[PDB]
């Protein structure tokens, strides 16, 4: 179950926060905290690809090795407030899984600067969700979360200390693949 209407960020930059560049997450919470695993791995990237607002994503449970790619069309609900698709992908950005009625997750930007950001997701798969996500997002893989995204967790009444690093899990990542996902 989903439970949080997040709020967007005041004056979000939305040209700077979707300029075809990766974020990685550092830092993740479910309010269901059993929907997802302890150790993970994840980011995206954002952009717009030929006038369409586009998102790519990477997955991977670095104890099993479940990898998985998505390409997200979004669309807009209000500024940093979007309804987006996904269809399952290899890295090339070849069609395993279509865009599927009742697939879509909703993303939310709480806050953002030009190096880290505070999202929230609602991930639907079907009746099924993923429950309240929120994840500390940074432009370089081994950030800490600095002042200004601890202060915006604070901001939403959420507690950094709380969430969980992904930091000790030797992940590695393909920007080349997720940059060129966001035109497929
Ligand atoms: C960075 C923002 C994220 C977004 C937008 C997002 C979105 C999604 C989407 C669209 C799927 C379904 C993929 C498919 O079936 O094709 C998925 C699956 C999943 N995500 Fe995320 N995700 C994000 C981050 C995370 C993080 C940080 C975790 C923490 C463990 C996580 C855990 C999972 C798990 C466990 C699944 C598999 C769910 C299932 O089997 O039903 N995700 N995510």
């Amino acid at each position: 179950a989903c439970t949080k209407n997040a709020i967007a960020q005041t004056g979000f930059n939305k040209d700077k926060y979707f300029n075809g560049d990766v974020w990685y997450v550092t830092d993740y919470l479910d309010l269901e905290p059993d929907d997802v695993p302890k150790r993970y791995c994840a980011a995206l990237a954002a952009g717009t690809a030929s006038g369409k607002l586009k998102e790519a994503l990477y997955h991977y449970d670095p104890k099993t090795q479940d990898t998985f790619y998505d390409v997200s069309e979004l669309q807009v609900e209000s500024l940093g407030k979007y309804t987006a698709n996904f269809k399952k992908v290899d890295k090339n950005g070849n069609v395993k899984v279509a865009v599927t009625a009742g697939n879509y997750y909703t993303f939310t930007v709480m806050y953002a600067d030009d190096s880290s950001a505070l999202i929230h997701v609602c991930l639907h798969k079907g009746n099924k969700d993923l429950g309240d996500l929120y994840a500390v997002l940074n432009r370089n893989k081994d950030a800490a979360a600095g002042d200004k995204v601890k202060s915006a967790v604070s901001a939403a009444t959420l507690e950094f200390s709380k969430f969980i690093s992904t930091k000790e899990n030797n992940c590695a990542y393909d920007n080349d693949s997720l940059k060129s996902l966001l035109t497929k």
